[PDB]
């Protein structure tokens, strides 16, 4: 036929077409959270919306290297170092450095997180921004492990509205990756969502992060149509828009048909 049929029961990824000035990159909220709540973030209410109702931090923009691997120090007798986690023994050691002789359980401040001051032992992260593919075709995100508690979720009315980046966060629960840390035990690594997403259409992409105690790991990575994948440095992939809720136009609620 003359036209492609769409997806099935309008099954397609909501995406947008930003009129306004593209930045390279995403922005990075940072919200207050309470050093060794081990339950704040195992609920969907708080990774989807519930954080922005804590006290916001501050916020650095235009990030494309958006993984996150936090160390706490090891105050070690020759001097204090980030310790990789791997590394540390006993109670505790770092391997190469002897003893450590300050406690894993305390909050510690640090510019690790994109530049931003703040204390990753302990703090909620929502990364916004749009994903553009520059192939059509199924895309496979993935965070290869969460230390504390993670979501990843893409398309127009999941992560955010389109061509209104900069509003309070929706209240869509339908993740793409769930990483949320579970009530009992934890969850397996190399966490999966994938979304088939139409080239040239800006996808909404929201990562809500957090961290209760000592290290803070998200290793965030996506594998394209042609089976490559980018790791960590996303640029050239990630773009922020400032807010437009006039563009009447913005939001193409299924790109298999537009
Ligand atoms: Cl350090
Ligand atoms: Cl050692
Ligand atoms: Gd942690």
């Amino acid at each position: 036929g003359l036209v492609p049929r769409g997806s099935h029961m309008s099954g397609a990824t909501e995406a947008c077409l930003p009129a306004g000035q593209r930045k390279s990159g995403m922005n990075i909220n940072f919200y207050q959270y309470s050093l060794k709540d081990s339950s704040t973030y195992s609920n969907a209410a708080y990774m989807a919306y519930g954080y922005a109702s804590k006290t916001k931090l501050g916020s650095v923009g235009g990030q494309t290297d958006i993984s996150i691997d936090y160390n706490i120090p090891c105050v070690s007798s020759s001097g204090t170092f980030p310790c990789p986690q791997e590394d540390s023994y006993g109670n505790w050691g770092c391997k190469g450095m002897g003893a450590c002789s300050n406690s894993q359980g305390i909050a510690y401040w640090s510019t690790d997180l994109f530049g931003f001051y703040t204390t990753p032992t302990n703090v909620t992260l929502e990364m916004t921004g749009y994903f553009l593919p520059p192939q059509t075709g199924s895309y496979t995100f993935s965070f290869a492990t969460v230390d504390d508690s993670a979501i990843l979720s893409v398309g127009g009315s999941i992560a955010f509205e389109c061509c209104a980046q900069e509003q309070p966060p929706i209240t869509s629960t339908n993740f793409t990756i769930n990483g949320i840390k579970p009530w009992d035990g934890s969850l397996p690594d190399n966490i999966t969502g994938t979304v088939y997403m139409y080239a040239g259409y800006y996808y909404p992409l929201k990562v809500v992060y957090s961290n209760a105690v000592s290290w803070g790991t998200l290793p965030i990575s996506v594998e394209l149509p042609d089976g490559t994948t980018v790791s960590d440095n996303f640029e050239g992939y990630v773009y922020s828009f400032d807010d437009d809720l006039s563009q009447s136009n913005c939001t193409i609620p299924d790109p298999s048909i537009h």
